[PDB]
């Protein structure tokens, strides 16, 4: 039998490591987010003042990858390849700077829409540059699996290096086949999280115009988005990247690491309803978090904590405080969605998420959901939106369910 | 202790689809392969023909998907997306159009690029069109996750739409999360394999260059690419899409399906070595084979056939053999590469030699290596050059180690 208690051996987080709206680091970030601050600001950029959307709001990166690293590790590299390539030194040092056993070191990075706007950078040079006038590695760069094969590379892992896509849950997915794989025998520790383009216009483009971005909130930046709050409009473009460093408990301890928190379960669902709308009832989605709490071992009753992937979203919150209580039923878990404070990520956000977990059960306390008022009369959820809430929190489930209804639960126990 | 026999339940191949360069489907093809038929021409193109490619060969398909299908799912869809689409169908159809339950169908499909050139279209589009002037849901198009996304939506799939990348494994990758999924008890069956773009000149640019696309006896097509054999120059492209219904023993009796062989084995490996040309010892790529000889419950010496990866180029195909011989040792197997008459079709080249690893299972009958004279003696493996070699198989493994070291090994048992 196919359990963590039983078959599967207890694994375990060790290190931490992301970079997002409000801060360049992990540490910092968390400290921003319990004084109940945002993130987000007035979206300026060239495509901005000029080019004409109606959402002016995102949040964003507060450094530039360029002041390093190298001359030459630059031409070698895409954004996301240079993000990657950071945060796994950051990582990789915050764990203590260990030296494993690369023939049982994996990687797994994913990206949920990847290296665009480096194919217009590339795809016209040839039109006017040369054939024979560019770097030969370059290929590397634009593929979508370039920031995972760029960590893989760095330190010599031998275990496999994996690129799963699936648009928001893409980082939730990458840290899912990393229990696995560990899980599963394959490997001993993991390098996983996700990774995230910058702001484009293309997706902004394409999003304005439905429902989903209807923050059309230009003129209140930090208040503009509004997980659970029954007057929600659209959601909040934002920008990050997270990765973190998962391990079994026994190889943990054989060189004595900073243990956070425990991953104990993880399941992939799909809703095969509608290719941009998420199923009203999130039937699959709250069946994700079923699965992911029964191969941890644990009960409905044992989540205290559930970081939701709460955009802001008309349809999207409604169809998830459904799939929590499908899942968990009577029980009632404290609900903090942390896109709120710093935007939607994407690729990345799944990855952010995962460490907010982690926090809150290595510090026992959660910040609070930021714009909330009046909670949608549709929703039944204690969503936490006053103050941070400390208290005993034995075990906790992140939520990741992604456009086009990919689907993504990870049970994140307490150490 | 977990492998194919106690841990896991014994899971299945039920049905068949492929287009390729010989035929536009996998029976064909099969048939044309074993007369000794090659599906490489010359390369006609503008930017190819006309404007400097020192290649002008290789091989593309034989099909349009259009005629296929609607008006509006045209627009709906991009090329890997109309392409997964209709392969499906096929499938489903081969399958003998079972009726299956939906919560326990799951799909993965694999890339190595996904949809590039939508964005041109896309990006460009909004500088003149304008941005209310396009397609809300054009972003799904050139997602790496579309062709998955696509064929998920057509069956309301409700087990988990993955999406591995990892080039010239991203095929075998595919096939290897389904097995692990169904074998992990999170589904019953499952459409797997790969998909890839037609030859464009972006990749070849940056690729030409190194050491490897060597292959240019342009004034010899079909007679170039030759796997093990010493006057080994380069590799070649081809066109392709490869997709397998893979499912529990128990599941396909039940509805009485038609079984060809049976997948037992997977593993997944990296070198953390170079970006371009692996270990020229083939150690991690030798390991994946170990592997999935053990999670087949088999050992080095059941494996009767190796439907090797083997492009021709001159340090791949050198540490793949080492990696054969690492894996088995004295043992010698029917070793085959499909390559030299087909070509390289990257994302989907994984997931169209899985199927022709079952068909040699089915038949028990192996096609020749279209370009073998005088294997490099610094190789020690039985390829088959001349005429089919037909047997008694038992048992075979599929190779697939993509560009920038991703190993995939998969273990097929006839049924």
């Amino acid at each position: 039998h196919m359990v963590t208690g039983k078959a599967f051996p207890y694994v375990v987080v060790t290190g931490i490591a992301m970079t997002t709206a409000l801060a360049t680091d992990a540490e910092t970030t968390w400290k921003l987010l319990l004084d109940r601050q945002s993130g987000i600001r007035t979206l300026d950029d060239p495509f901005v003042e000029e080019f004409d959307l109606p959402v002016r709001i995102g949040g964003h990166l507060l450094e530039e990858f360029d002041h390093q690293l190298t001359r030459i590790e630059l031409r070698r590299m895409g954004y996301l390849q240079r993000m990657s390539t950071v945060l796994s030194r950051r990582l990789w040092e915050n764990a203590g700077s260990p030296e494993v056993d690369t023939n049982r070191l994996m990687v797994s990075i994913g990206t949920g829409l990847g290296s665009a706007e480096e194919l217009v950078f590339s795809y016209d040079d040839m039109r006017a540059r040369g054939m024979k006038a560019v770097s030969p590695l370059t290929v590397q760069k634009y593929m979508p699996n370039g920031a995972a094969a760029a960590v893989g590379l760095e330190r010599h892992a031998k275990a496999g290096v994996m690129t799963p896509v699936s648009a928001c849950a893409s980082g939730a997915e990458a840290i899912a086949r990393a229990w696995q794989q560990i899980v599963l025998g394959e490997a001993d520790a993991a390098i996983c999280g996700g990774v995230e383009t910058r702001i484009e216009a293309v997706p902004i483009a394409g999003f304005a115009q439905m429902r989903i971005v209807m923050s059309t909130n230009n003129d209140d930046p930090a208040g503009a988005c509004r997980p659970f709050d029954r007057d929600r409009d659209g959601f909040v473009f934002g920008e990050g990247g997270a990765l973190l460093l998962i391990e079994t408990e026994e190889h943990a301890k054989a060189r004595g690491a900073n243990i956070l928190a425990r991953i104990m379960g993880a399941s992939i669902t799909s809703d095969g309803f509608h290719m941009v709308a998420p199923d009203p009832n999130g039937e699959r989605a709250g069946h994700a978090i079923t699965r992911a709490i029964q191969l941890a071992g644990l009960a409905p009753g044992d989540i205290d904590h559930v970081n939701a992937h709460a955009t802001g979203t008309q349809v999207g919150d409604l169809a998830e405080g459904r799939a929590i209580n499908n899942a968990l039923g009577g029980n009632r878990p404290a609900v903090y969605a942390p896109k709120s404070a710093l935007g939607h990520s994407v690729g990345a956000v799944g990855a952010v998420e995962s460490i907010l977990t982690v926090l809150a059960l290595r510090d026992q306390v959660i910040p609070p959901t930021l714009n909330l008022v009046n909670l949608d009369p549709e929703i039944d959820l204690d969503v936490v939106a006053g103050e941070p809430r400390p208290g005993n929190y034995r075990y906790a489930i992140n939520n990741s369910f992604g456009f086009g209804g990919h689907n993504v639960a990870i049970a994140f126990g307490r150490y």
